RNA sequence: AGCGGCGUCGUCGCGCCGUCUAAGCAGCGAACCCCGUGGAGAGCCGUAAUGGCGAGAAGCGGGCGAAUCUGUAAUGGCAC
């Protein structure tokens, strides 16, 4: 998993940031959304109800970035193309 | 700089004063803040400075929003 999570971004389409993740969930192009332990649910329960799967990450948005190669923090990380990976299978 | 007085004037052409205009009414609105887009990292954008940023930067549109300024208030006062 330690390498599958990296390869999901190394050889896969993802969009980082809550705004773009919510847009991807709204328009359906995202296979799923990965959310950190600190992300609220006031807007997120709607995308939970929607057919877009919601994966929960084991750590905060601060440390979700370094494991996905981003120097910044990531809260919502909707994926577009799984690519050379089965992160969707890992989620559900 | 122009204009109108006063002063000086042994030589010079300088020195001084004035050359005005309220509130109200109407118009614009800097910063901050907010809204819509945007997607920025072997990093970018700022400030006098501290800083800001995928929990969404820059850039681009909109809204809100000052002092003051502009007109009007004009046929007032001034050696009209």
């Amino acid at each position: 998993v330690d390498k599958s999570l990296i390869k999901a971004v190394k050889t896969g389409k993802v969009i980082v940031g809550a705004n773009r993740t919510i847009d991807a969930a709204a328009n359906g192009s995202a296979k799923m959304v990965v959310l950190a332990s600190n992300c609220p649910e006031d807007i997120k329960k709607k995308i939970q109800a929607t057919d877009i799967p919601v994966l929960e990450y084991e750590g905060t948005s601060v440390e979700l970035g370094p494991v996905c190669g981003k120097p910044f923090t990531i809260a919502a990380m909707a994926i577009l193309d799984v690519g050379e990976s089965d992160i969707l299978a890992a989620t559900a």
